[PDB]
């Protein structure tokens, strides 16, 4: 209770803008530790990894019990298998490599469309403009849906997700309410005008799939809502993250310029550095034993992502910055792992990759033009702003 306060102080601004020193002292002497409130927090590298997969592990109570958040329960993100394998079908078959080839041709255009109007020396807003707008449009070019709401769309995800820490503030969860109208509100005006001028983008293929009772009504229109308001979020976090990283240690800009066949890696070592999302939860149908403790069927389990991406028992100096950890030691859990493995996971790379190059395509060294604008929480990472200058 205030143990749980000295271990996770969840609202405090220092472990909310680094709680990795934090994490340390969890994982080495807590590895499993019940809060006050019942969930158990897993943290060893080896125990979120064997453990967050099985079966057992339920992702239906959590979205089910969460208001505006409900909506996710008619998605694959809040849905068990076997349902669960249909509705991944749905979108998986939209997201395979060579599809990506093509969707991340927006990315590219846009971002090259950015860049070519600038003067040289202009400030550049990144967060907005190389990260959330290229990875939004991307997306809604996929659905087929409008391309032009990004900032509004942005604004509403930046609302829904307050109530995702683990300590919400008076009337974050009011307003996700009023966020998840919003996205309603949306989505159900490009559906109709969808009925009446019909494409042939994943929006259109998710609503023939509720007709052809492959799945319902509500998981083809909670889908596209999901896929539409995400597209730019993790995967914005993860570029402006990496765009600040090439500005601080310019010599990893300079490796991913003069290494074509590192790019991935750096990417990949970015990621697990920087996980955007911190946890999640899941809810055993059975009892389970973890790290010695005996977690009861139906309790809260919050699987620490960033935690166990800093395990030393897997990844030696991993404070340390090194994109060349060996393929034996270098799988990090920031997409997350087993059937619920980020959906968005393929573009989400090569949106990155193709930002980046793009980048290094045009330019030999990234600054900050100032601090950046950060708004984290316990739960996700998050720039508001993100300054640069390009040389
Ligand atoms: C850097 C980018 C991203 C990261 C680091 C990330 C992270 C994650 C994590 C950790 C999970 C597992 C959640 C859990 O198991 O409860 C997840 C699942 C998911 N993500 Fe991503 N995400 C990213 C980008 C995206 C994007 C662009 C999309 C839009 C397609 C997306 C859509 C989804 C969906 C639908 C799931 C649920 C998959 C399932 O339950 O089978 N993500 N993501």
């Amino acid at each position: 209770a205030s143990i749980d306060r000295e271990l996770v102080p969840w609202s405090d601004p220092e472990f909310r803008n680094n709680p990795y020193p934090w994490y340390r002292r969890l994982q080495q002497d807590h590895p499993v530790h019940k809060l006050e409130d019942g969930t158990y927090l897993v943290s060893r590298y080896a125990d979120v990894s064997h453990f967050a997969k099985l079966p057992i592990m339920s992702v239906e109570p959590g979205w089910a019990d969460a208001g505006p958040w409900a909506v996710a329960s008619d998605t694959a993100l809040g849905s068990d298998p076997p349902h669960h394998t249909v509705l991944r079908r749905q979108t998986n078959k939209w997201f395979t490599p060579k599809l990506v080839d093509g969707w991340v041709r927006t990315t590219r255009e846009l971002v090259g469309d950015l860049l070519d109007g600038v003067e040289a020396g202009q400030v550049i807003e990144a967060r907005r403009d190389l990260a959330v707008v290229p990875t939004h449009v991307t997306m809604a070019r996929v659905l087929q849906l409008p391309e032009d709401d990004a900032d509004a769309v942005m604004e509403a995800m930046f609302e829904a997700m307050l109530m995702q820490s683990a300590e919400p503030a008076d009337g974050d969860v009011d307003r996700a309410a009023v966020a998840f109208g919003y996205l309603s509100a949306r989505v159900a005006e490009m559906l109709e005008d969808k009925r009446v001028n019909p494409g042939d983008g994943l929006a259109d293929s998710l609503l023939d799939a509720a007709r052809a009772g492959e799945i319902t009504e509500s998981e083809a229109i909670a889908t596209i809502l999901v896929f539409y308001a995400v597209g730019h979020m993790a995967i914005g976090y993860l570029i402006a993250s990496g765009i600040e990283l090439f500005a601080r240690r310019p010599e990893v800009f300079t490796a991913f310029r003069n290494d074509e066949s590192a790019r991935a890696a750096i990417i990949n070592e970015m990621v697990r550095m920087d996980p955007p999302q911190l946890s999640f939860l899941r809810f055993p149908t059975e009892d389970v034993e973890i790290g010695g403790v005996l977690i009861e069927a139906g309790s809260p389990i919050r699987f620490m992502i960033g935690a166990a991406n800093r395990d030393p028992e897997v990844f030696d100096d991993p404070d340390v910055f090194d994109h060349t950890r060996p393929p034996a030691a270098s799988r990090n859990l920031s997409f997350g792992l087993g059937p619920h493995s980020c959906a968005g996971q393929i573009i989400s790379r090569a949106e990155a990759t193709t930002v980046f190059a793009v980048l290094a395509e045009r330019y030999e060294r990234i600054e900050l033009a100032e601090e950046p604008t950060v708004a984290h929480n316990d739960f996700a990472r998050r720039y508001r702003k993100l300054p640069i200058v390009l040389s």
